[PDB]
């Protein structure tokens, strides 16, 4: 189980064109926002009113939040550990945000759910601790926040405001009951995209 993980994750960097597309001109790049944007709209359509937030933060890293049930944090029996921890470590839990995570230099995980909220840091897809309970919400949800990995993405490194805005506003044409907002905090840009 301790080395599928490592082992899957790794074998994510050694063909990563495979799973999030070209890693020199700028598309994985960008599809690593996309694929945590996918999950986070299907969370949204599980559910009424959801809204998705996607924020460049001035470091280059981005995160994409919504406000729907939260992922489990109970232990997955299998594994041992948090189903939160699995669902962004293992493989086989459409490639899944555990290719993201392997290609992030780091990801931040925060699940609000059940009345409490949940962290997690990775590096390099490896939990740094188990999830935590870090307070009290009575809001639920989950937001991932990624720093790509430079030892992956090459040449097209920085996030691009308008390839992000296109793709959201077509998912917001798309998903018409979705609020989706793009917030860059690198200028102060921001944009509501709501059928
Ligand atoms: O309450 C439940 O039964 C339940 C199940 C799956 C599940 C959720 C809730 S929320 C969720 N994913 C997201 O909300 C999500 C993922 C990412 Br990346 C973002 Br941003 N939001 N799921 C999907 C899921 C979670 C664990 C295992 C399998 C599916």
């Amino acid at each position: 189980s301790s080395i599928k993980v490592l082992k899957g994750l790794d074998a994510v960097r050694k063909r990563p064109g495979m799973y999030i597309g070209d890693t020199d001109d700028g598309t994985g790049l960008h599809h690593m926002v996309f694929e945590v944007v996918d999950n986070a709209i299907d969370e949204a359509l599980a559910g009424h009113c959801k809204e998705i937030i996607v924020t460049i933060h001035a470091d280059n890293s981005v995160s994409v939040q919504d406000d729907g049930r939260g992922i489990p944090t109970g232990i997955h029996p299998e594994e041992g550990v948090s189903a939160a921890e699995v669902i962004m470590t293992v493989l086989h839990a459409g490639v899944g945000v555990s290719v993201v995570n392997a290609l992030s230099q780091k990801l931040e995980l925060v699940i609000q759910r059940e009345g409490k909220i949940h962290r997690q840091i990775y590096e390099h897809g490896v939990p740094q601790a188990p999830l935590a309970v870090t307070g009290e919400t009575e809001k639920t949800g989950t937001m991932v926040r990624f720093w790509p990995s430079l030892e992956t993405f090459t040449n097209v490194t920085e996030f691009e405001y308008e390839i992000l805005a296109k793709r959201l506003r077509e998912l917001s044409f798309l998903n018409s009951g979705v609020s989706i907002r793009l917030r860059d905090k690198r200028d102060g840009k921001e944009d509501h995209f709501h059928y």
